[PDB]
């Protein structure tokens, strides 16, 4: 690794890493907020949209982070550009790619 990188093109993947959602956050809360941008992936065995909520190790409460798998990478990227710096539930979220 170094200062200059060979893959100069930007890898827009279909899963995003969101921060600062709140201690009160659900899979379907993140899904129903991000749905306005595009279609989010969904596991049918659980019946929930593919979103992994980060829970804290010592406190056992929600950290306010989640990984949101969209069906399309342009939808994943658009959700970042749109929701980065916006309030999820009174909390200003910081949205990035899950990489």
């Amino acid at each position: 690794m170094g200062h200059h990188h060979h893959h100069h093109s930007h890898s827009d993947n279909n899963t995003i890493f969101v921060q600062g959602l709140g201690e009160n956050v659900t899979i379907e809360s993140v899904a129903d907020y991000f749905k306005q941008i595009g279609i989010i992936k969904t596991n049918k065995k659980t019946g929930q949209p593919m979103i992994n909520l980060y829970t804290d190790r010592e406190t056992g409460k929600l950290k306010g982070e989640a990984t949101v798998s969209f069906d399309d990478p342009p939808s994943a990227k658009a959700a970042i550009d749109w929701f980065d710096g916006k309030e999820f539930s009174g909390n200003p979220i910081k949205v990035s790619f899950a990489t």
